[PDB]
RNA sequence: UAAAUAUUGGCGAGAGACCGAUAGCGAACAAGUACAGUGAUGGAAAGAUGAAAAGAACUUUGAAAAGAGAGUGAAAAAGUACGUGAAAUUGUUGAAAGGGAAGGGCAUUUGAUCAGACAUGGGCCAGCAUCAGUUUUA
RNA sequence: AGGAUUGCGACUUUUGUCAAGGAUGCUGGCGUAAUGGUUAAAUGCCGCCCGUCUUGAAACACGGACCAAGGAGUCUAACGUCUAUGCGAGUGUUUGGGUGUAAAACCCGUACGCGUAAUGAAAGUGAACGUAGGUGAGGGCCCGCAAGGGUGCAUCAUCGACCGAUCCUGAUGUCUUCGGAUGGAUUUGAGUAAGAGCAUAGCUGUUGGGACCCGAAAGAUGGUGAACUAUGCCUGAAUA
RNA sequence: GAAAGACUAAUCGAACCAUCUAGUAGCUGGUUCCUGCCGAAGUUUCCCUCAGGAUAGCAGAAGCUCGUAUCAGUUUUAUGAGGUAAAGCGAAUGAUUAGAGGUACCGGGGUUGAAAUGACCUUGACCUAUUCUCAAACUUUAAAUAUGUAAGAAGUCCUUGUUGCUUAAUUGAACGUGGACAUUUGAAUGAAGAGCUUUUAGUGGGCCAUUUUUGGUAAGCAGAACUGGCGAUGCGGGAUGAACCGAACGUGGAGUUAAGGUGCCGGAAUACACGCUCAUCAGACACCACAAAAGGUGUUAGUUCAUCUAGACAGCCGGACGGUGGCCAUGGAAGUCGGAAUCCGCUAAGGAGUGUGUAACAACUCACCGGCCGAAUGAACUAGCCCUGAAAAUGGAUGGCGCUCAAGCGUGUUACCUAUACUCCACCGUCAGGGUUAAUAUGAUGCCCUGACGAGUAGGCAGGCGUGGAGGUCAGUGACGAAGCCUAGGCUGUAAAGCUGGGUAGAACGGCCUCUAGUGCAGAUCUUGGUGGUAGUAGCAAAUAUUCAAAUGAGAACUUUGAAGACUGAAGUGGGGAAAGGUUCCACGUCAACAGCAGUUGGACGUGGGUUAGUCGAUCCUAAGAGAUGGGGAAGCUCC
RNA sequence: GGACAAGGGGAAUCUGACUGUCUAAUUAAAACAUAGCAUUGCGAUGGUCAGAAAGUGAUGUUGACGCAAUGUGAUUUCUGCCCAGUGCUCUGAAUGUCAAAGUGAAGAAAUUCAACCAAGCGCGGGUAAACGGCGGGAGUAACUAUGACUCUCUUAAGGUAGCCAAAUGCCUCGUCAUCUAAUUAGUGACGCGCAUGAAUGGAUUAACGAGAUUCCCACUGUCCCUAUCUACUAUCUAGCGAAACCACAGCCAAGGGAACGGGCUUGGCAGAAUCAGCGGGGAAAGAAGACCCUGUUGAGCUUGACUCUAGUUUGACAUU
RNA sequence: UGUCAGGUGGGGAGUUUGGCUGGGGCGGCACAUCUGUUAAACGAUAACGCAGAUGUCCUAAGGGGGACUCAUGGAGAACAGAAAUCUCCAGUAGAACAAAAGGGUAAAAGUCCCCUUGAUUUUGAUUUUCAGUGUGAAUACAAACCAUGAAAGUGUGGCCUAUCGAUCCUUUAGGUCCUCGGAAUUUGAGGCUAGAGGUGCCAGAAAAGUUACCACAGGGAUAACUGGCUUGUGGCAGUCAAGCGUUCAUAGCGACAUUGCUUUUUGAUUCUUCGAUGUCGGCUCUUCCUAUCAUACCGAAGCAGAAUUCGGUAAGCGUUGGAUUGUUCACCCACUAAUAGGGAACGUGAGCUGGGUUUAGACCGUCGUGAGACAGGUUAGUUUUACCCUACUGAUGAAUGUUAUCGCAAUAGUAAUUGAACUUAGUACGAGAGGAACAGUUCAUUCGGAUAAUUGGUUUUUGCGGCUGUCUGAUCAGGCAUUGCCGCGAAGCUACCAUCCGCUGGAUUAUGGCUGAACGCCUCUAAGUCAGAAUCCAUGCUAGAACGCGAUGAUUUCUU
RNA sequence: AAACUUUCAACAACGGAUCUCUUGGUUCUCGCAUCGAUGAAG
């Protein structure tokens, strides 16, 4: 007695509001990276600020 | 074993941004009354003439009720079927229309009726000319 | 349409003139029911009866003979976002006391609620390596004639530091089994990082309440009926 | 309960009376004033979920950080992915028609000397090269249309820092320090500002159209895919119609067209040009309201083939034999039951023969050729409009009348009619972008300028109109007339409404700034009260029956008296009581209502009068029953 | 029997014996009752039944020729077979199972694990005028049906006497005979009978029946075929005077449309005001469908549905 | 007797007794999952669409390394054979891989041989269904600890796509852990971190029937009656023509194929109606359709005549009486000119009937433990209201100067019907048997309009006469008996139960002809034209427009 | 042409809305404790 399924009126109610796209942005989420290169990463990151410490005297 | 605590019942006093007679208690009036049921119980409607009854003497028509006059009063378009007296709904008179309904909207014509700055000394309705804006036709 | 002038122009020998940022000039009739307004009828064309549930109603779908008055999202206890107001690391007088022109207005302060610290089931412990850290963007201000450089709040992304839990590591010491130094980890929290909240009032939304208004077949507690009719007992009557 | 779920005070498959109770409802019906702006959904996942909720989606409101940004339901250049339409089977997988060859090593049936470790037959057994047709769940190959990524400052290269990662390492990899290159911000087009956050409404039954498409004989049937509509939407056209064609709507004026039309109804050519059709059932405009196979010398055009200086068809006559009865067959076949031969002569021409006919001949007749006559005819086909095929029930529908070198059908060329669409101007509102008290009176919330837009149910927000009370204020209005009510009088506002003339009537009531609510009605088989049409209508008909005078009275079909007719017929319309009523009995007065006509009468209305017991009853005794006490139960009302 | 008053009759079939009784206001019967027949329980400290409880009740002013609880339904005549299943019952054999209290062992105690164990269920016997079943399913063959032997499926047995297309038979309007001109009817026979059958009573049957059914005699306006008469209405007048219903109203055909218009569209048409009749329409009035489906809405009845319970019975402790 | 424990206990109490679904119910699972396709060349995508699978099996069929090639065919080897084992040649997979199906694999992922437990531990990130929640599965690393190989490497179960499960409760593993809040010690209980005991309605209640005695809230979101769309099925008709028909396809028939029409069969569907449209037949009455049974007039025949068969224009006119059944339909007995088929809300219930279906009473059989059920049989069972509007049938009537006579006819309606006898004639025709017709006479059938002299019926003429019972004293003469009964009975009314009456011209259809082209002939036809049927139109009959007309008669006092 | 039907106005009917009034209600606060065998409530 009942109607199933349909699609329409689908995609024109999603093109009223937007249909967009991600944004995007400089310096990504690092999330789900290798977990030995992101330890040796956090090193090299305090070693820099070191040195660039010193340069500035 | 007192006090600070309770109280839609009873007796006595104050108030209200509460209702205004289809409201407010069921009940502003002879209301738990009239009335219904064998019985437990059920349960209405109904306020207002005028300051004062001064509540209409007397004539005349009628078997009488009443009617016409008169008289009271500021008023009887206040007469105890009573302040004001709306609508549905009815009678009379006046105006209009009517060949299987009426009743509406736009625009005129005729018939009725009605506002609005010519008064001081004794505005309304058109026509022609030269222009501007938009068009049409040789 | 507009209602002093301002502009662009053109023609001008020149002054000025002009069709150039929206109509001025001249003339006649009437000055009132004539023009207009409402109202009734006639004529041309057009017009199905509202309210409602529905994919769909003029409907052979439901409610409506007619009129008057009454008649349906209200109030409260906890609350959320947004908004206005007062004070602001605080805020809130009104349980209660003091006073009074007496349910008012005015004054008073111990407490107590929320906020200022979190995370763990609990025992418990408990937020600065550094200008409260770097990188990318950033309004505004500063220097400069500009090009450009300096300083960069809010906020957004991003990698680190710190506090708690979790899992390893286990220093000097020491009731020899307590104690937890320091260093770590593809884990983990409604955390810290120069505090924002508390009180009153308003629209809208939420949950309990009769809960926008009317509407069941039922269920439960405590009572009243054998004058009708069902059956038995006692005592009478009736039938050519 | 002699049994039917019967009866139990009009109530019984579990009585009635109050209270808990405003019981609960995913279900039905209703839900009260105006304009202004924006404007949906019937879909995804879960549910003792399928008439219902949560969750996302779509919608409004409030806005915040910024001011041409790194954006777009689109195109182009570069570059990926796909297994549909078509295609293919002498290409796998599976299906399938017809021969030919190789046969050879072989499985077999025969025929040939029972013969065959031998031939030739149908043969398989496959094989070899060919040939006809196929496929949603087969494929080498392979489109269109859709679809992913890129077209730069977060850029491209040069340098040298960082470490517990990685390297044989002085390598690499990430994140950097300083440096070079901005016209030419390194395809097109557009940009209505861009990005972001909170919060909450309605909705969660959908349906129709053009293509794609599954089930089904098919359906105004069921079920999907992509855009567009209706639902929520008027307006011009399709006669009429939710969806089709054209177009989306503030209030008016002038022009011009869309779709569709121009004999009349009806505004607009009884225009112009070339054909076709005549129907005793003509035809007439998309979706749309129907028609087919098969046929016609009705008429129109065309294709392919034939004969033509006598056509040849006509269309009327002349011939149609000689060998010959050809061989064969057998009762007999002589052109004519048949099986094959198919040849000559004379020839203008005559088949060893088209049929009729006969037992077989005879006889007739064509094929082919002359005789008469003098210019185009014969066959087979294709499609146009008409006709046959074509039969349903009330009378009937190209919308109607009517139309025939059309007012029909096909095609062309011009004019003309006309929508709320398009262009231009007036006015209204909403939204955006500006300019301004620099003393310079009257609202800075002011006063101006410029530009765009306007449909709308469910829904949300904004700005106003009115009703009953509260605080303030106009030293407001009023017995010289407040409130209310009536009025084919007038004025203002888009409107909710407000102000005011005339009449009626006789005590209170308004404006402006704020507070507050039992604050606006046409619907609910709504509640209470009142009044209509229907209608002076339905009807006032069962118990056999009334009539004549006289009196009283305003008045007599109906009261009182007389006379005459009648009935009940003593199980009665007679005479007395029981239950039950309660003054109805009786007298005098008297008719406003009641006695469904009337009324002088009355069981009506007003004012009085009336029931006398030692013996008649009650009182007294006991019946079926009821019911204290002594006792024993029960928290107790009270029970035995 | 001159008015008045006053039985129609006959031959059958189904069914209940008869007289009697009930659904008050749609069912008067074939239903219920009944005499007769049969079964079950009880010797009073008892059976059946009431009450919240009692030093309390009904049967019972009773005592088995009685009281209580069921089935069948006068007389004549018969009541065949089957205790596996489900009930009921027993002086059946036990130790298969089986509560609290008590007994013992372990432990520091709370607890724990052991045997021991009442009725009642399991195990065995009895019972069909207890509830019920009495079917077939296969085959062997004498002769061209033959009815004697075997087994065994759902458990135990396999329809005996009887009766029938019967109120019990689907296929059907069975086949044969009879009644009629003609019979889906009626009666009489036949019977592997979907699914007859023995006190859940079978077969027969005199009298009786507002019971059901078929035919024959007499009788007739039921009918061919209608006609006429009488009273009381209707009709007209005087007086009195309502209800139902009602959005608005009232002429048709076709079209399209929520697929059957009184209003929209195109045609036909169309003349004040009215009175008797009538039943074609107004999908005419009556009543928020009783049939059907839905609701996470109910109630009445039943049972090896789920969870309980009064009563009763067995055991332990107290009264002792 | 009291308290506690075990059995029994529909005698009574409470409550439930799935969902989807071309109505529900019975079936089935489309209700958690997986393969191919439908699915329209990215992903997404429906139906009780199509072909099929799963609730497991495995210490090896898991993991690593090393050997080696399988289907099948051909040629050879004692028993040995189409098929045992042995050897060589060809061999792109045509095999095998735990099962469904698709993909994948050849010094292997197949087959055989050697060693083992990566089916291990601690936790997060990530794809697929997706609310970007859970459940299930799958992928890529970090820190460990192992296996295997000379190593590089590979391995966190099955080559890949399926093979499974919350809260609360119970239970097991783990730790020199935390808590029992007046302080301690041992038992005991409660916590923190990961497994197991299951919800198949699979995001997870604990649950049997029946109601014909029924109830409420709703639903045309959904069945039983019409109506509409559709036509498989039912019914009626075409096309081509192998054969049948002694001979001969089509006088009449007609296989194998194929195009249609119709809504009087039955299905399919669920748009309208559940705050009700009164559902089966019969009785009564009207009108419409033609797909014609009869009658009128024609054509064809395997038509001699009679009878019959096929077709044409035709709905003018007619279509019956009975037995049985509730019947529609059916089957018989007759008659007849003939006993054709249908529609109108499956016409017709405020028109009737109530036998049927269809409520409650009751009986029988089969089924059910039981209440009860049965598209089985049987018997008894309630049929309401018109006074309104239109419609039809009759009847009055204002107003056109007033009144009265005598007429015309627009339009609407219309009617006649069929047979038998005598004669023609026992003639035509025919071997016979049999056996017509036109004209001409007389009568009937069904239907219609009047009429009452006669016959019959009716009798309140209460006209006359008779008879009972009672009442008025008797006799005479009467009353009552709801018109007392009985016989005769005028007037009126009335009956195929009685009598009379019911017209004749024109134009056409089918069809057959004349003259005659097209097409030098022929031809019923194209132009023109003759006959012709129950058809049509007049004549004749019925009403007379109340808004259609005409002709004629008389037209008002002396208060003025 | 009248009657009849329908719409409006003036006067008259029917009926009791509207407007103004009010010895009654309803809520809140404050005070006090008094039935009966001497025969109460009803």
């Amino acid at each position: 007695k009942s109607k199933n399924h349909t699609a329409h009126n689908q995609t024109k109610k999603a093109h009223r509001n937007g249909i967009k796209k991600p944004k995007t942005y400089k310096y990504p989420s690092l999330k789900g990276v290798d977990a030995k290169f992101r330890r040796n990463h956090r090193f090299a990151l305090h070693g820099t600020a070191k040195a660039l410490a010193a340069k500035r005297a």
